C-alpha cells in the first residue's frame, strides 16, 4: 500500500549528463550519441541576455570555444548548429552510455520526472506536471538549466522537456528537445509571466482512485451525476472540462475498484462544494492534480523499467 | 527557486538489483561484490510465513534453491548465510557496477531515497523519512521486499534501510542493511502495530526555513521565544522536543535567512496555536516534517552527486 510522488529511476539519464562551458557560462548539457543538446544561451553573459540576437553571437563562436566536459573526460566539438532555443554541438566521441531513447512533446496535464542537475552532475530527481499554462513547478537554482524532464517506457527514454527560465511566483519554463518553448515564453530577460493555471480534472480523479485503493473512501457519497452537470460546477473551480476520451481514460482505474467514472465525479463535485471539512485524502489536505491515470495504475499496480 | 521533495539521482543502486528467487518465492535483492544481500523470508511459503523458524528452513536449503537473475544473467549463488533478518548469499561473479558504499543504520527524523523494485528491476524512486516510530511511509506491492533505501554522499553509496513488511495503517518496516529491524518489529505474519507517532519538530523548522528562503514569509511574527517554552508548547501538539543539538544543526539555515532559530520557533508556536487560517506554506496546507536540515541546504545550496 500507500501513495507517494515517485520518479522514474534516474540511471538511463545519469549517463547522459554533461557540463557545457562556453566562456563564462556553464550549464548542463544531454549528451546523446555524438551530439550534446543545450540551452542556446550558453553562449551569452549577464549583458546579452537581456535582448541577445543569438543567431549574431553564435556566428562568432568557433567550435574551440565550447568546452564540453564527462566526469574527468573532455570531448571536442567538431560542430555546432542551433535548432531554435536548443544549441546541438557535434563532438568527436559517441556516448557510450546512450539508452533507447526518443523526443517527445508533451500535452498539458502530462507528467514526467526531473532530474535536476548542476555543472552537469546531477542533484537530485523529482516528478512534475507540465500545467495548463505550459510551465512546471520545479526546484531549480542557477546552474540547473539543460536539465531534463523524462519518461521511461520499458527500456526507452522519451525526453521531453528541457530547462531554461524561471518566471515570477517561482515556477518554470523550457523546451522540448527540439528547442521549441512550452507555451508562449521567449528566452530573453524580458518581463514575462504565466497565465493563470487551472486543475488538470482528470488527474485529481485519478489521485480520487488511488484514495480507494489505498482504503480511503470516506469522500465517496452515493450519488452519480452527469458529464454535462459535472463539468458546470468544476467551471467555477477552476477545473478543466472534462472530455469523453477522459473519461475513458479513466476506464482501467474504474473498472479495478467497481466505481463508475461518473459517481466519483460525483464525489468530486461535493468536494468542491463543501471542501474537505479537516479531513485528509491519502495524506494531503488538498486535492492533487499532478498523478495522471497512468501514473496511479504505474504506481498501483506496480509497472517496471529496464 | 522553488522547493520539491527531491530524492537522490538512483543509478548507482540500479546497477546493483536483481532478482533472488527461491521455490516460489521472488523478491528483489542488492548485489555488492560477490554478495547479495535479500530479506531471509525468500525461504517461506505463505503457511510458513505465520510463524517461520527461519534457522530451520535455511538449514534445509542447498545453494542451488537460489535463483539469482541479473537481467539476462543468472548468477551462481556458492554460499549462503544469515545475519539477523538479512540472508547472504555468496554468488561466483562481482557486480563490476558496485558503487562506493556503506552500511548506515539511520536515527528516527533522518530521510532517504527509496527505490522501489519488482522482481529485481526497479519502478521507481521517492525520499522517505524514519519516522519516530520507526516506521515509513513508503508506496509498496507485492514483490517490493528487498528494495533499499539510500543517501549519496558524493559518489559513495550509504545504504541504510531494505524493505520487509507493510503494518496496520499502511506504514512500512525494515530492516538495515546488517538484518536489524528498525523498531521493535519481527518478520512474522503476526498482529503488530506502530506506536503513535509524533512530528519531528527540527524538520518542520528546517522546512520553515525553506519557505523563507523562497520568499514565503507571511508567518513570521515578530517575536522571540526561549527554547523551554517552545517545547511545552510543542508538547502538546505531539512534536518531539528540540535540543540544543537541534539548534545547533540549524545554524546554517539561521545564518543563511538572519533568522534566530529561536525567532523561528517563536512563529512555528503561533502557528500551532492559531493554525495556518486557510493559507499554504510553500503550496502545503499542512506543516511538512520529512525535510531535514540537510535536505534543505542540499535542495536550496544546489549539493550535487557523482
Ligand atoms: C539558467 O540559464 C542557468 O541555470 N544559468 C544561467 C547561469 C550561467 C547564471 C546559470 C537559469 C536558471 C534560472 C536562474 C534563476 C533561478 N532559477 C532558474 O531556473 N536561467 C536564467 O537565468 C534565464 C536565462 C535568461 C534569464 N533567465 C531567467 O530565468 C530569468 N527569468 C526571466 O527573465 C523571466 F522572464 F522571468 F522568466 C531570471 C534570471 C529568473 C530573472 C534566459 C531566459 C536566457
Ligand atoms: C514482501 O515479502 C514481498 O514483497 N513479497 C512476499 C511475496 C512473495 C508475497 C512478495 C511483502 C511486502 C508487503 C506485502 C503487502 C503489501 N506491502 C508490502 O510491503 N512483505 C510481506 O508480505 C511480509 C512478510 C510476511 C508478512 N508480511 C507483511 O508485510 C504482512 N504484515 C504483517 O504481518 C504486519 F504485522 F502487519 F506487519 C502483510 C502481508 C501486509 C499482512 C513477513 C513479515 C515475513
Amino acid at each position: 500500500s500507500g501513495f507517494r510522488k515517485m520518479a522514474f529511476p534516474s540511471g538511463k539519464v545519469e549517463g547522459c549528463m554533461v557540463q557545457v562551458t562556453c566562456g563564462t557560462t556553464t550549464l548542463n548539457g544531454l549528451w546523446l550519441d555524438d551530439v550534446v543538446y543545450c540551452p542556446r544561451h550558453v553562449i551569452c553573459t549577464s549583458e546579452d541576455m537581456l535582448n541577445p540576437n543569438y543567431e549574431d553571437l553564435l556566428i562568432r563562436k568557433s567550435n574551440h570555444n565550447f568546452l564540453v566536459q564527462a566526469g574527468n573526460v573532455q570531448l571536442r566539438v567538431i560542430g555546432h548548429s542551433m535548432q531554435n532555443c536548443v544549441l546541438k554541438l557535434k563532438v568527436d566521441t559517441a556516448n557510450p552510455k546512450t539508452p533507447k531513447y526518443k523526443f517527445v512533446r508533451i500535452q498539458p496535464g502530462q507528467t514526467f520526472s526531473v532530474l535536476a542537475c548542476y555543472n552537469g552532475s546531477p542533484s537530485g530527481v523529482y516528478q512534475c506536471a507540465m500545467r495548463p499554462n505550459f510551465t512546471i513547478k520545479g526546484s531549480f537554482l542557477n546552474g540547473s538549466c539543460g536539465s531534463v524532464g523524462f519518461n521511461i517506457d520499458y527500456d526507452c527514454v522519451s525526453f521531453c522537456y528541457m530547462h531554461h527560465m524561471e518566471l515570477p511566483t517561482g515556477v518554470h519554463a523550457g523546451t522540448d528537445l527540439e528547442g521549441n518553448f512550452y507555451g508562449p515564453f521567449v528566452d530573453r530577460q524580458t518581463a514575462q509571466a504565466a497565465g493563470t493555471d487551472t486543475t488538470i480534472t482528470v488527474n485529481v480523479l485519478a489521485w480520487l482512485y488511488a484514495a480507494v485503493i489505498n482504503g480511503d473512501r470516506w469522500f465517496l457519497n452515493r450519488f452519480t451525476t452527469t458529464l454535462n452537470d459535472f463539468n458546470l460546477v468544476a467551471m467555477k473551480y477552476n477545473y478543466e472540462p472534462l472530455t469523453q476520451d477522459h473519461v475513458d481514460i479513466l476506464g482501467p482505474l474504474s473498472a479495478q475498484t467497481g466505481i463508475a467514472v461518473l459517481d466519483m465525479c460525483a464525489s468530486l463535485k461535493e468536494l468542491l462544494q463543501n471542501g474537505m471539512n479537516g479531513r485528509t485524502i491519502l495524506g494531503s489536505a488538498l486535492l492533487e492534480d499532478e498523478f495522471t491515470p497512468f501514473d496511479v495504475v504505474r504506481q498501483c499496480s506496480g509497472v517496471t523499467f529496464q
